[PDB]
RNA sequence: CAAGCCGAGGAGAU
RNA sequence: AUCUCCUCGGCUUG
RNA sequence: CAAGCCGAGGAGAU
RNA sequence: AUCUCCUCGGCUUG
């Protein structure tokens, strides 16, 4: 039942017989089916050759593993050969090393294979080796970067290949190397100004993957052009001339606070430079142990945030954010009670809270023209996607769609999607919820999906009529991927952003980067085999050598590991909180203090299933981890300061591993009875 | 007359002189006779040593106690020493504490000993202590888990041992500790990915049992391999491609109901996630007190059940289940009479009942291939067991065997067996009936026994030629036990399940778990005695400490016990049903309401020797318990809602003890005259 | 034979 | 940690 | 479902 | 090289 198209067979012909290559075709070009056919043919050849046929497939995202196992690989190849799909969400309850030699076909995330190989090197597990495989297939090869995971596996393979090459001249016996196939659409450019540098980057990618070709379609290119229709470009610009009253009032309170705390800004208000200066002042206050510096800096950062989102988000969201932050602060202080500067800030906000609320309520936007374009397009159509910067922006957009009655009149369905993980005050989503949202959009129940960069990569959809980016541009690879994600016969590509910012210049930069992409692929494809191979060998040895010395330097970097040489103090108040030995380590990951003498210092607080800790000052410290029954008080070094026993050089790390000195584990015999 | 085999003596030699150990041999390896010989030798040594010899045997199942008392222990050891067999079914009319010091040999379920020790601690009874015994023997040691009953007894013993160890350094006098012997075949793995974690689990088991060895046969292993023949593996797969017409019609009515009640599914149809969402909506409706939510959710759950069994059961059973459920509902409503949505559901079923019956009657299965394999094997043989998920599945299989004429032509005898207890709409069986069925199968009168997980553990049979699992896999321990239960010279092991499900992956996972078992036992057996003992002591103190703080937390959890602070309302209709004090408690277990004012609210209903109660809405509430003459109306909190006097936070418990506030007992003087 | 109560174990999904 | 689904033992009542 | 830990990638500013 | 801001994967705990 397997089917092929003339361009598919043309591109895949070299790979049918050896030729460990890369295939760079646009999105929705059957690349998945090309890989499926190549796998089927390779396994058929292995069976005909009376040789073991092992195929492994690597995908950076967890979801794409299930997607391939469900839609392309298993349905077409279920009957002939055994198939299994592995992932972090999936419980590989059997093992990796033997399932390698059980099902003859593996689809797994790269990190699992990497972990298995590291375990083998450590010797704890029997482990697996690349020799066990006969064919390695990689999706989204552009991620093979300086030391990405794909790059780690490929560096191991390339060290093996270099050893094999050395033996070729030294000794006949050699370790077999599986064939390598890579699939991508935009290999990418490492921000290279010179087309020489662009082709250098392309050759670096090839060397990392040992591609020895790109093998792009040239004959049936007209057929592809007919098949795939590029979306129509559209540029939208805006100016934040309005918002004067409330913005001016907010700036006035900013200036009042700044003069109260005499902060020479050393930058213009409303920029990342100002936030960096504020954080540097945070650090300086930590090294000096004074107040009046960190609280005001954090408040200014929050107001700057509010302003930046306001340029792209409605005020109500910013005001709610600020109100929640101040509510949390007030609850902290109220719990602690049970200075004139914190009082100044809080009482200033309380006194002006009503007037600020009324002032934000008044009129005086990108939002009005965004609504105009969206509804005009929807009537002109009788799917849509929004790409933005931060998750709260997606939530605000969803709220705007729901509340506004015009969208209800149109009846467009919408839902907010965001990435997983905890990212500094954005709620972590769950993978199952992401799969649910994607499936709901696929079945047509959701007509408008708002997503962050997550949807840019993978997250394939059969068609997406409308792709409207909203103030998001990062690089050419993301731009091209998002553009190709439309896959609709009649697509509409729109970019919305402020004219003052450099975002339009960035979009045209990405356009030229795409053009330079092709300008470099066509060049590299036409190169002398001898000089070409010399370049690949050079780049391969470069990568291997760099990795070797990187490992050496990492070994040489972390060596001190002293038992106890410091005193840990509260950052807000320079008081002796803990010694260099009273701390204990559990699970080899978490830190705790068990002596009750500490319990007389900190204050437990719980308002919400794990409580938290706070200082006498109100500074948050950590949580109460319920492990093995024990409610161990875990503390985050992110909210503490260190004082070495000698010279008292105060240092703040935000992180434990950055501290070279180690702490002892918790001996449960100590807490006997 | 006692006999031993070289592997038996080899494994038992360490235990002959002290050495409180575990013995892990495959099934049917004489383990029972090994225990009998060890007991006999120990008692002979005690007599020769002029010391009291007390032996106690613990079995988790009630039936195995009688089995050991009948087949292995008493017949061989009747003459030399007194023997008695205790159990829940058996009436220990004398007492436990003195029969400990009466017959010199005890065979009892662990729970009885546990209860006696708890009574001793409470002081109500004179009680018994482990010191009274000289040897404790445990069967199926793998059940010694986080706080299993075996684990509770072993934790008490280990606290005693820790006290004795402390005295060893402090004071010469110490409390003697009886020797400990354990018998098992598959100690098990706690779903451990790392062989380090597997051996950690094994060491945890040893510490709980103080085994200090495993002592597995290594020398005569060839003799065991020759003696015991492993069954031949066989994998059977199927796809539910058929069933399209009636399944599609059922899905259509599902969709009609869902759109009528606008249930955003938040999951795919036909999965436990959908049922969980339905129950969450049950809870939400309870907190809001609206209809149109719970009835439809329950109907959808019933249809989802029907579908799931249909994948593995004939439709007629599902249709009969649905028909009985709707008949019960209609009888409820008819009794109540003597909304448009309940009417919608019931009238929809009535209108389509004839067409649904005809549609289920038509053709379009795992059943056909199951019948094929069963009959082909039976002719190829000229006993059989089926393991399944739910009891109604066993009943359907028995009906299929009886009705189908092909089995009659073969003449295979078959009967259905299931576990005891009430498990949410599956009839509770009786222990005597289970013993009857087992004896009938043993005597050869039954050639095919269908059983649930109950037959997996214990329920020993001299031989079982055929073991065919049918869509049942839970863990490696159950798999290995069932596999070894065959014990036939020429066995046939078969696993039948759908290809779409992950059941085959599970079976191979259990296979690798068995392999990892041996990979960990061989490792632990070869360990340094000092480091080993350090690990056992560590794990023992861990268990003791965890149990201590668990008891402390349990004490700290249940403290409120308020007399009357709530109002109890009907879940279906938010009406005031009872106050916080009008309820009374009897037998210290049952709850009742005595005031006749309540009798004017609920409706008594009886259709069948205890009647039941229903609301004005038709919601079932409870029964009429005939205790001490009184027909007290007992109500199940499972079908009610609570409303606290303050803040009215509605909460549903399904259970009484979960409610921390207590109710008064029934004072019979109140109901005088 | 029926009903009820207390605890415990395993699997699946959040 | 939670929810669902299955299984074991002990106790009581009739 | 919640929390925590390890690594990695991209963009911006010094 | 540093700081900031965003995203991915793996692990653990409950
Ligand atoms: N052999 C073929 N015959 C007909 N159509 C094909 C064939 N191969 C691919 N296609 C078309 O190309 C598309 C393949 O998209 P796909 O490769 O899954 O996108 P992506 O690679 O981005 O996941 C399908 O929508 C299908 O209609
Ligand atoms: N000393 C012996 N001499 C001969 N045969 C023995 C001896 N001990 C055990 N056997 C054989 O081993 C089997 C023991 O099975 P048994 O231990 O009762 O199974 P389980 O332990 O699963 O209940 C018997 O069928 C018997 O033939
Ligand atoms: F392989 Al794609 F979108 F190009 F999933
Ligand atoms: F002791 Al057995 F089956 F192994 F009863
Ligand atoms: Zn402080
Ligand atoms: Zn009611």
């Amino acid at each position: 039942e397997l089917q092929l198209r003339p361009y598919q067979m043309e591109v895949a012909q070299p790979a049918l017989d050896g030729k460990n290559i890369i295939i760079c075709l646009p999105t929705g070009s059957g690349k998945t089916r090309v890989a499926v056919y190549i796998t089927k043919d390779h396994l058929d050849k292995k069976k005909q050759a009376s040789e073991s046929g092992k195929v492994i497939v690597l995908v950076n995202k967890v979801m794409l593993a299930e997607q391939l196992f469900r839609k392309e690989f298993n349905p077409y190849l279920k009957k002939w050969y055994r198939i299994i799909g592995l992932s972090g969400d999936t419980q590989l309850k059997i093992s990796f090393p033997e399932v390698v030699k059980s099902y003859d076909v593996i689809i797994s995330t790269a990190q699992i294979l990497e972990n298995s190989l590291l375990n083998l090197e450590s010797g704890d597990d029997d482990g697996v080796q690349l020799s066990d495989f006969s064919l390695i297939i990689i999706d989204e090869c552009h991620h093979t970067n300086k030391e990405a995971v794909y790059n780690n596996i490929m560096r191991r393979y390339l060290k093996q290949k270099l050893r094999n090459n050395d033996l070729k001249k030294q000794n006949k016996p050699a370790i077999p190397l599986p064939q390598i196939l890579g699939l991508t659409a935009s290999p990418g450019v490492g921000a290279a100004k010179k087309q020489s540098e662009a082709e250098k980057h392309i050759l670096n990618i090839c060397a990392n993957l040992d591609a020895f070709t790109i093998k792009t379609v040239k004959e049936n290119l007209g057929q592809l052009k007919h098949q795939i229709k590029e979306p129509c470009k559209k540029f939208v610009i805006a100016d934040d001339t309005r918002e004067n009253p409330f913005k001016e009032k907010l700036l006035e309170i900013m200036a009042s606070i700044q003069t109260y705390c005499q902060k020479s800004p050393m930058s213009d208000f409303g920029t990342q430079h100002y936030e960096q200066w504020a954080i540097q002042m945070e650090k300086k206050a930590a090294k000096d142990g004074n107040r009046k510096d960190r609280v005001c800096a954090e408040h200014l950062r929050k107001y700057n945030e509010a302003l930046q989102i306001n340029d792209t988000i409605r005020m109500i969201d910013a005001y709610s954010h600020l109100e929640t932050f101040y509510t949390d602060e007030k609850e902290k202080k109220f719990a602690v009670l049970n200075d004139e500067t914190d009082e100044f800030l809080m009482n200033l906000f309380f006194d002006n809270k009503k007037m600020l609320k009324k002032l934000a309520e008044n009129p005086k936007e990108k939002l009005i023209k965004l609504r105009n374009t969206i509804l005009e397009q929807f009537t002109r159509s009788e799917r849509g996607i929004i790409f933005t910067k931060t998750r709260q922006s997606t939530y605000a957009l969803s709220q705007w769609i729901m509340e506004n009655a015009k969208f209800a009149e149109v009846g467009v369905k919408a839902h907010h999607l965001i990435g997983a993980g905890h990212s500094s005050e954005v709620k972590p989503m769950t993978q199952t919820e992401q799969k649910e949202v994607i499936s709901k959009f696929r079945t047509g129940e959701i007509n408008l999906l708002i997503a962050t960069t997550v949807a840019e990569e993978g997250l394939d959809i059969k068609e997406c009529n409308i792709v409207i980016r909203y103030g998001l541009v990062t690089n050419e690879i993301a731009m091209v991927q998002a553009r190709g994600r439309a896959r609709a016969d009649e697509s509409t590509y729109v970019l919305v952003t402020s004219s003052g910012s450099g975002v339009t210049e960035r979009e045209i930069v990405n356009d030229f980067r795409e053009k330079m992409m092709y300008k470099a692929i066509n060049r590299v494809q036409n190169m002398k085999p001898e000089e070409y191979a010399h370049k690949i060998l050079e780049l391969q040895v470069q990568s291997i050598l760099e990795k070797k010395m990187k490992v050496k330097r990492s070994i040489a970097k972390q060596y001190n590991d002293n038992p106890s040489l410091i005193t840990l103090l509260c950052k807000n108040c320079s008081m002796l909180v803990c010694s260099g030995e009273n701390i204990h380590v559990v699970e080899k990951m978490h830190h705790v203090n068990m002596t009750p003498e500490f319990k007389g210092l900190y204050i437990v607080r719980e308002n919400k299933t794990n409580g938290e800790i706070i200082c006498k000052c109100g500074q948050a410290w950590g949580t109460m981890m319920v492990h093995k029954g024990l409610d161990l008080p875990c503390l985050k070094i992110r909210n503490f300061v260190v004082n070495f026993k000698n010279n008292s050089p105060k240092k703040q790390y935000k992180k434990w591993v950055e501290l070279p000195i180690r702490f002892p584990d918790l001996d449960y015999s100590e807490y006997c009875l």
